[PDB]
Formats: structure tokens, C-alpha cells, sequence
């Protein structure tokens, strides 16, 4: 079952960007006169769609939605973006896979003006045969739509691709692909969480992806 493709997921599986990124909601939420007591407590926006994420926690109808991103984006294009870091034994894990002989790619609901950016400052952009994020009109956002058109981009076929990610919906845009998960508990999503996404695998670890994807 040799498969050439590896897709990834950002926030939360090649970076811990919770600091930028908590931290760019927290601004825009007191924009609306939100307080929040602590950062620690916007973790859950961490990953999906920002959209869905204010109007589902927020209650914001789209268009309000839309005001709140904007208010976000003022920081982190700025500050939050550089409020991130990179997971330990990532780069490394990059390095051994491609050596093996790996396409890797990035797919993921973070606007890929942004993705590019951030992966580029952290000098693993060059490990990637592709970035494919959301526009920052959300036009393109969802898990499943980014990771049909990044496929569709590579002409990568199902058979020869994974999904490597640390939330449901991370394992949810995969099988909407069909596309086998690796979901990993070092990020912003839990076992318990994976588990009943039907997370086709899940690991605690980058070293524990590692050997699993080359299993696979
Ligand atoms: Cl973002
Ligand atoms: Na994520």
C-alpha cells in the first residue's frame, strides 16, 4: 500500500501558534466588547474556519462574522502570525520524509497568504511541493474544500495520499476525501476527539506520526 502524498494540516500540527492566534481573538472579541478571562479558553479556535468559529461560539450572523475576522486579521497579519512555533522533531520529521521520497503538501482552513508566510519564516516552506489554504474571502475554507482542490491541484488520486491532522475536522474533511487520518493529541484536539471523528489513526507524538506514516 505504497502511497506518495502526505497532506498536513498547520496550526496545531506543524506549529503551536495558540499565543498569535488566541491572541488575535481576544483582540477582535474586545472590539465587541467580549472579554475573555483567558487566552487559554479561545484554544477551540484553533484550527477550523474562523467564520465558523464566531458565529458558532459567538453567535455572529455572516456578516458579523465577517466584521470579527477582519478585527483579527489587523493583529495577526502584524503580530500573531509571528506569535507561533514550530512543534519539536518537525522539521526533522520533514526532513525524513522527503528523503524517503515523500510528496508532502500542506492543506489547511488558515488563508494561504498567511500559511506561506508563516511557513516561509520558519524556513520549512521549501519541504513543501505545495501550500494550499483558504482565500481570504472564505470562498474556500472548509477542511474537505481545501484538500479536494489542493488533490485536485497535484492530481493526487485517493489511493495515494494520507491526512495528517489534530482535530475532527481535520478527520472529517479527509473522509470527505477518502482520504485514510493520522490524527495527532499533541495539538489543540483530543483522543476522545479523534476517536469519534473516526480518526483511521492517531498518534500522541511527532516521533509516533513519524513511524506510522511509514508503516501505513
Ligand atoms: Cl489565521
Ligand atoms: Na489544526
Amino acid at each position: 500500500s505504497l502511497y506518495n502524498y502526505v497532506l498536513f494540516d498547520l496550526d496545531g500540527t506543524l506549529t503551536d501558534s495558540a499565543e498569535g492566534i488566541t491572541k488575535s481573538v481576544k483582540y477582535s472579541l474586545n472590539k465587541f466588547d467580549i472579554q475573555v478571562e483567558d487566552l487559554s479558553s479561545l484554544n477551540k479556535f484553533v484550527g477550523p474556519p474562523l467564520k465558523t468559529s464566531f458565529m458558532e461560539y459567538y453567535n455572529f450572523d455572516e456578516e458579523t462574522a465577517t466584521v470579527a475576522i477582519d478585527y483579527y486579521r489587523d493583529y495577526f497579519k502584524a503580530k500573531g502570525m509571528f506569535e507561533n512555533k514550530v512543534y519539536d522533531g518537525i522539521e526533522a520529521l520533514l526532513s525524513s520524509l522527503k528523503d524517503y521520497g515523500f510528496h508532502l503538501v500542506v492543506a489547511t482552513s488558515k488563508p494561504t497568504v498567511f500559511s506561506k508566510q508563516i511557513l516561509e519564516h520558519f524556513k520549512l516552506a521549501f519541504y513543501f511541493d505545495a501550500i494550499v489554504g483558504s482565500s481570504l474571502d472564505g470562498k474556500l475554507s472548509t477542511k474537505e474544500d481545501v484538500i479536494r482542490y489542493a488533490m485536485e491541484s497535484l492530481n493526487i488520486k485517493s489511493d495515494d495520499a494520507i491526512m495528517i491532522g489534530d482535530r475532527e475536522y481535520d478527520v472529517i474533511g479527509a473522509l470527505k476525501n477518502n482520504l485514510p487520518s493520522i490524527g495527532v493529541t499533541y495539538g489543540f484536539g483530543s483522543y476522545e476527539e479523534l476517536k469519534n471523528a473516526g480518526a483511521n489513526y492517531i498518534v500522541n507524538s511527532v516521533d509516533e506520526l513519524h513511524k506510522k506514516i511509514l508503516e501505513l
